[PDB]
C-alpha cells in the first residue's frame, strides 16, 4: 500500500528532478483526477456554487495588501517583467474578492458562493517534498462564500453536509473535527468574534458533531474547523478546512448594500473538503491499493478475442461500449487468454470481457471481474447497463 | 460587435492592472470556456488521444536543451528557488516529451496522441496586449503525435479532417491553408524533410486541399502548416497549426524500438485546432455578437412567474429542468412580466419559459425565445426533450 509505488505500477504519474513537487499527470492519472472534478462539480451544482478560475500570478502590490506578504512571503514564487514583480498565487482568495470586487453587490447577491479548481504553487522546501502528499504544485477544491453576519450558521452547515456526504462517497465514514482556540492577536470586533462562534456552536449542534479544540494557536483572522478523515488502515488524514475571515475583505476593499442601504464588509468563509487533490488521490490510491472504484479506475473494461476470428467482434463491441460512456479497451494481441487475463488483473482493471467462438455466434460476452470472479456469458446490453448503473451511483464494489 | 464589450454586458470576465495580460474567468465566460473543453474532448475520444497535465515550470537547464531558450528567452517567465532556475512553462512540448520518456516505448506504441489543455505564459509587452486575443496567460487545445515516418500521411490526414470537423461545428466552412517554404537553415536530414514533404503534399491532396505558400521563411525543424478560418463579416483568423518536429525528440532523447529492432527517434507533430481557447472565446463572441448557440450559452433557460402564486411552480420547473442537464435560473424577483422578458433578453439568454395562472393549472409552460419569437404553450417534457437535442446536437439555430 505505497501510491507512489502503484502510481508507477498503474502508469499513474511521475516526477523528475527537473520540477521538484511538481507532478506530470500520465492519461491514467489525469483520467482519474478528472474524474474527481467532475464529483466536485456534481455537489456544487447540488449547492449552488459559481465556478470561476482566476489569474496565476498577479502584481505583488496586491498581495502586499491582504497582510499574507509580511508573513508568508518566503513561501511565494516571485517572478518579474517590465519592473514590476509578481506572484504565482499560492491561494486563490485574493483572486475570488476581485471578481467579487467587479459590479455593485447587494445584500440581495448574498450568500455568493464562489468555487475554483485552482492550481496553486507554494515553495515548500525541497526535503519536505514526498510523492503526491507534499508538493509544491497542486490544485484544491477551493471555494469561498461571501456572506453577511447572521448566514454564518446556515452557510457553515451547508459545508458541514458537504464534508460528510463527499466522504462517504469514498468509504470514509470516520470522521474527527476539531474547532479553533482563539488567539490572542485576532483581526476584527470582540462582538464579531462572539456571534460568529455562537453561529458556529450551533451548526455543530445540528449536525450533531462532537467536536475537539485544537491545542495549537488558532487563526487571527476568524474561527477555523478542520476535518480529518479516517481510511481502512485507521490513519488519520485532514483534509477539509472552513476557515472563517474578517480580515481579507476589509483589506481588499469588498462591500455590499444592506437592507438597510449601507456599504457591510462581507464575511468571507474558505473552505475545502478534499483538500489538496493530488493528494486526495495519493490517499485513495493506498485506501484501495490500486483496485479502484468502477467510477474511478482509468479503465473500466478490456474486451478480449481468443484467436482472431473474434477479432471484428470485439472491435464492435469496443466501440458499443465506448458510445455508453464506458472507458474501454480491446486487447487483441497474440498473447493466450489467460496471459491476458493475468496481466489485465495485475493492472486492476475491473471487468473482463472475453470473446471466444461461441461468444461472437451469441451476442453475448464471457466475463471475469478483477477479483477473479467468473460471472459468465451475459447479454451485451445487460453488461452495458450494469457498468452505467456502478458507474452514476459511484458504488464503491462491483457485482 | 466587441467581444470585450460583450465581455463585460455578459459578466463574462474581467482583467485589470493588477495581472496584465491574464484573464479572470467570471462564472459565465467559465461556462463557456468548459463547455469548449468537452467539446474538445469529445473529438479527442473520437480520434483516440490520450490527454495529460504537466507541469507548471520545469528547469531552466531542460529550457536550454530544447534550444528555445536561445531563440526566445525574452518571452519566457523566470523564477528560482534554492539556488536553482525554472521557467514558467511557454509550451506543453517538453513536457509531453518527458512523459513519453517514462518507460520502454516500441514501434506497437506509435502513433501515440498526447493532449493537453496546458495553460502557458509568455511575457508578452504590454502594449500588445489585447483583450482576449493578445494575452500572457492562454490555454491552448495542446496535442502532439509521436510517430514513425511512414505515419505522418495518415496522421496528417487525422489533423485536416480534425480542423474542418471541428470549424464547421461553429458555424465555419470558408478555410485557407498555408503551407510553409523551408528555410536555409533547418534541422534534419534532406532525405527526411522530402519523404515528409510528399507526406505533406499526398494528404492535402486527399482532402482536395487548395494551399498557398507562405511568402515568410518556415520553421527551422519542419514542414509546417496553417488554417485560417473566416466568420460571418468575412474577417481572417489564424487559429490551426500543424507543426512537423524533428528537432526536439532528439535533443530530448526520445527513442522506440522499430520492428528491426533499432532505437529510432520519433517524429513529432505539433498541432492545435483552435489555438487559444482565450482568444477563440473572443472569437465566437463577435461571430455571434453574444447569441451564443444554446449549448454554449451560459444561462440557457430563465423561468420567470406571474405572481407568487405561481412562484412554487416554477421552482419545481427550475429543479426539473436542471436534473436533465439545462443550464436554468428561476426568476422569481418582485418585477413585471415584460421586465424580466426584456431583461432576459438584454442577455441574450436563449429561452424564457412563463408561468401564469393557466400554466400552472395544465402541467405547461409558455416559452418566448431571444429573438422575440413566441412558440406558445407547450408540454413541460416537449420543451425538456426539445432542449435537450438542441444541446447535445449542438445545434447553431434554435426551435
Ligand atoms: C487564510 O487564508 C487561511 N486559509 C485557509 O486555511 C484555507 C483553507 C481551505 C481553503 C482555503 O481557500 C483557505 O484559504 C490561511 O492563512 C491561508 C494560507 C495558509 C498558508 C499559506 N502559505 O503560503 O504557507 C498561504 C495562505
Ligand atoms: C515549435 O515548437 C513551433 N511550435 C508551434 O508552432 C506549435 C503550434 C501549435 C501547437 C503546438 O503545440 C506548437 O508547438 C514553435 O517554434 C513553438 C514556439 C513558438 C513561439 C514561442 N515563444 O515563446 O514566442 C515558443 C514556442
Ligand atoms: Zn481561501
Ligand atoms: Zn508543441
Amino acid at each position: 500500500r505505497d501510491h507512489r509505488k502503484i502510481g508507477k505500477q498503474l502508469d499513474l504519474y511521475h516526477m523528475q528532478e527537473e520540477a521538484p513537487g511538481m507532478v506530470f499527470w500520465h492519461n491514467d492519472g489525469w483520467t482519474i483526477f478528472r474524474e474527481l472534478e467532475v464529483f466536485v462539480r456534481s455537489k456544487l451544482k447540488e449547492y449552488q456554487y459559481q465556478e470561476v478560475k482566476g489569474p496565476f500570478m498577479m502584481d505583488r502590490v496586491l498581495w502586499e495588501k491582504t497582510g499574507h506578504w509580511d508573513n508568508y512571503k518566503d513561501a511565494m514564487f516571485t517572478t518579474s517583467s517590465e519592473n514590476r514583480e509578481y506572484c504565482i498565487k499560492p491561494m486563490n482568495c485574493p483572486g475570488h474578492v476581485q471578481i467579487f470586487n467587479q459590479g455593485l453587490k447587494s445584500y440581495r447577491d448574498l450568500p455568493l458562493r464562489m468555487a475554483e479548481f485552482g492550481s496553486c504553487h507554494r515553495n515548500e522546501p525541497s526535503g519536505s517534498l514526498h510523492g503526491l502528499m507534499r508538493v509544491r504544485g497542486f490544485t484544491q477544491d477551493d471555494a469561498h462564500i461571501f456572506c453577511t453576519e447572521e448566514q454564518i450558521r446556515d452557510e457553515v452547515n451547508g459545508c458541514i453536509r458537504l464534508v460528510y456526504d463527499m466522504y462517504s462517497t469514498f468509504g470514509f465514514e470516520k470522521i474527527v473535527v476539531k474547532l479553533s482556540t482563539r488567539p490572542e492577536k485576532r483581526i476584527g470586533s470582540d462582538e464579531m468574534w462572539d456571534r460568529a462562534e455562537a453561529d458556529l456552536a450551533v451548526a455543530l449542534e445540528e449536525n450533531n458533531i462532537p467536536f475537539e479544540y485544537q491545542l495549537g494557536e488558532g487563526a487571527f483572522k476568524g474561527p477555523k474547523i478542520e476535518f480529518t478523515l479516517y481510511d481502512c488502515l485507521d490513519r488519520a488524514w485532514q483534509c477539509g478546512t472552513v476557515q472563517l475571515d474578517f480580515s481579507l475583505p476589509s483589506r481588499l476593499s469588498a462591500s455590499y448594500v444592506g437592507e438597510d442601504n449601507e456599504r457591510k464588509v462581507p464575511v468571507m468563509i474558505h473552505r475545502a473538503i478534499l483538500g489538496s487533490m493530488e493528494r486526495f488521490i495519493g490517499i485513495l490510491t493506498e485506501e484501495f491499493a490500486g483496485f479502484f472504484p468502477t467510477w474511478l479506475a482509468p479503465v473500466q473494461v478490456v474486451i478480449m478475442n481468443i484467436t482472431d476470428s473474434q477479432s471484428e467482434y470485439v472491435n464492435e463491441l469496443t466501440q458499443k461500449l465506448s458510445n455508453a460512456g464506458i472507458r474501454v479497451k480491446a486487447d487483441l494481441r497474440n498473447e493466450k487468454i489467460g496471459f491476458k487475463i493475468r496481466e489485465h488483473t495485475l493492472r486492476r482493471v475491473p471487468y473482463m470481457l472475453v470473446c471466444g467462438d461461441k461468444e461472437v455466434e451469441s451476442g453475448k460476452v464471457a466475463v471475469r471481474t478483477r477479483r477473479g470472479k467468473d460471472l459468465g456469458s451475459m447479454d451485451v446490453n445487460e453488461v452495458i447497463e450494469k457498468l452505467q448503473q456502478e458507474i452514476r451511483s459511484r458504488s464503491l464494489k462491483q457485482l
